[PDB]
């Protein structure tokens, strides 16, 4: 998981400024969704999607696209980048500007920001910002920063 830290680290930090966010928010966002970067959605070719939010590519996306199975057993469409830089850009146009997602900015508390975004509606499901908020606030996230850090 450290490689997955250290290259989201720099995004996310450029991604939680403009939200006025603490980056490891966004870091420990991204760990829930993919697992830790274990499970990211990937292209027909192999390469990565580097989707690490998992967004769905919906009717005003016109971006490269990505098919995945999800659980009966279904096919979404999910946006699909270059980079983690593009992707990062992406979500804070999408969090950054979104009325409904207007939350977000400011929140200072993992669980407060968690219910920013479930208010959004980046995830429905009810346990979503205790889930969050235990990987925002847990020894994991916390040991993997400090790793990351040039200096102690």
């Amino acid at each position: 998981a450290q490689a997955f830290v250290d290259a989201t680290w720099p995004q996310a930090a450029k991604a939680a400024q403009s939200l006025g966010v603490p980056a490891h928010f966004l870091v420990a966002q991204a760990a829930l969704a993919t697992g830790w970067g274990k499970s990211q959605i990937r292209n027909k070719d192999g390469t990565p999607s580097y989707n690490l939010f998992n967004i769905k590519a919906g009717s005003n996306w016109t971006g490269k696209v990505v098919e995945a199975r999800t659980v009966k057993v279904r096919v979404e469409r999910f946006r699909a980048y270059d980079s983690y830089e593009q992707a990062f850009q992406d979500y804070a146009d999408l969090v950054g500007n979104s009325p409904r997602y207007a939350k977000v900015a400011g929140k200072t508390d993992g669980h407060a920001f968690a219910r920013a975004l479930q208010e959004g509606g980046y995830a429905t499901d009810p346990s979503y910002a205790d889930k969050l908020a235990r990987v925002i606030n847990g020894n994991a996230l916390r040991q993997r920063l400090m790793a990351s850090a040039a200096s102690a």
